[PDB]
């Protein structure tokens, strides 16, 4: 019922945290916009990178942010507020630590588990939680003393190539999330072992 107008794909800047888990979001939108043939765009103006496409008459924006993870609202809030766009028609990606590598999974509203992009985000959108979350699995370290450095590593080649088969089952259900059904956009998603 409600389109999707803006994707966000979460990650820190800059060469040391490129390739990294906390990047997950971000690849996820930089593998969105190259099989669309999409050009990010470097805009001082809302603190990224932007990108455009249009899928039923409607403008869908694709967003980076270059500010860092714990600041990405302000970006987020920028662009939604110059563009009047409604939180329920926003899709963040972002890493998730509670799923193993090789797993994604949709979610309307909800806490922030933690995660310091989607609490910024939150609180910047004015306490809005309403928006859609595509949450792709990075897995657990164990034990909650050493998650800050287990999400701003790189991980193991066999991880990878379970993150990125994971991408894969996600754009895979693309179409059904452009329009907003998550529903079915779940019903095929949650059902790809990898
Ligand atoms: O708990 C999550 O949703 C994802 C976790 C990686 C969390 C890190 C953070 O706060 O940057």
């Amino acid at each position: 019922m409600t389109a999707v107008q803006l994707i966000v794909g979460l990650g820190n800047p800059g060469p040391e945290y490129d390739q990294t888990r906390h990047n997950a979001g971000a690849l996820f939108v930089e593998r969105l916009a190259h099989a669309q043939g999409v050009s990010l765009v470097a805009d001082r103006k809302y603190f990224g990178l932007v990108g455009k496409f249009s899928h039923q008459g409607k403008d869908v924006r694709l967003l980076i942010p270059t500010t860092y993870m714990n600041r990405s609202g302000q970006s987020v809030a920028a662009l939604a507020g110059f563009f009047r766009i409604a939180p329920d028609a926003i899709l963040v990606a972002h890493d998730e630590l509670d799923m193993p590598p090789g797993v994604a999974k949709l979610k309307t509203g909800g806490g922030h588990g933690g995660h310091n992009g989607l609490r910024d985000i939150i609180a910047q959108l004015g306490n809005q939680n309403s928006f859609h979350r595509l949450r792709l699995g990075i897995g657990h370290p164990g034990h909650s003393s050493l998650v800050s450095g287990y999400v701003l590593g790189r991980a193991p080649r066999s991880e990878q190539e379970l993150l990125d088969t994971s991408i894969d089952f996600a754009l895979g259900v693309l179409p059904e999330m452009l329009a907003g059904d998550w529903t079915r956009a779940m019903q095929k998603l949650h059902s790809q072992k990898a």
